[PDB]
């Protein structure tokens, strides 16, 4: 069960996350649960922890600049943090607010959250479950998911690569600022795309 | 003149040049030349220096992977570079043997046609000169190098910008391996898009 890892059941869980993320959000975090729960099946991950880690992948994302800016000090984490945003932080900085409410020291599972948006150029299993889980999702309706799950259903390093090289492609053609670990997965996964 | 930096007159470099590189590559190299002397006037940067380093820009285009690799030991380069290849190589490992052949000294001409390639994070006018002359002359028809001249008669950052913005993304929509230096010089001009 859940409280295997956590302080809490999953129905409890549930409730306390309708309070911090909005429904679409929500919904959202209930679709990562299920798609990792099946691409760890498919890929031999420990589906309780692919479970559990695609349900909590987001929930620090509506925290606060300035309560993530209060966890890197708190933590002291790496400074360059500052110089990022909601999107670097709520995974990479997120997980401390998710061990501080919910008691979560499982070190696999919350490296599969630290990591689900930038990726690692070294990644295990269970972290490359999540963050695929992340991207083909039944609620995404993004063109091009179909190419995602098609391919997901086949290799799950060759859709690390294929939803690392979209996301370099999109943040450069929106120019957004890449952040360098980013760059550090695409480079790594970039090969399983011949 | 040319011989105040290099080992030969113009025309002899030219006739040198001639027998290095096909002739499509020359014909670009002197597209350059042209490019970067505009360039030079519109944004105050030496139109001697610029000329000088848009022709060389492309001279070690054809050299094997052997003779770089050779290169990177005898100069004891950065030896991640060995896990590249020609696009990288050129401009970063091409500019010891333009050196050699040329007498080429100069650190600032060194420098810009060393980077012409892959940028960095801070760069010098004639860098940045040399950087966006190398996209946009006159021989170049790619679509979309109306936006790159257009936005280069106005901004040499934004150029920078716009160029290396369209570089992150056509290497990852083509699914090759992008430099670290890239992304260096992607963070650091990516402002300018705005
Ligand atoms: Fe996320
Ligand atoms: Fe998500
Ligand atoms: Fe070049
Ligand atoms: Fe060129």
């Amino acid at each position: 069960s859940y409280q295997d890892y956590i302080n809490c059941s999953r129905e409890a869980l549930l409730e306390k996350m309708a309070e911090l993320l909005p429904e679409k959000r929500l919904t959202h975090c209930l679709g990562v649960e299920r798609a990792a729960m099946e691409l760890a099946q498919r890929f031999g991950v420990d589906v309780e922890k692919a479970s559990l880690a695609g349900l909590l992948h987001d929930y620090a994302k509506k925290l606060s600049d300035q309560e993530f800016l209060v966890l890197i000090d708190r933590y002291q984490l790496d400074p360059d943090l500052k110089n990022w945003g909601n999107n670097v932080w709520h995974g990479m900085v997120g997980i401390y607010k998710i061990q501080e409410d919910l008691d979560l020291h499982d070190s696999e599972i919350l490296r599969a959250i630290e990591i689900h948006t930038v990726g690692a150029g070294q990644m295990t299993d269970l972290d490359k479950v999540i963050y695929v889980a992340d991207y083909i999702e039944h609620n995404r309706a993004f063109p091009g998911v179909d190419v995602a799950r098609e391919i997901a259903s086949l290799s799950l390093n060759k859709a690390v690569a294929y939803e690392t090289a979209r996301t370099v492609e999109y943040l450069a053609h929106q120019g957004f600022p890449i952040y360098p670990q980013t760059l550090e997965t695409y480079n790594a996964f970039v090969h399983y795309l011949k």
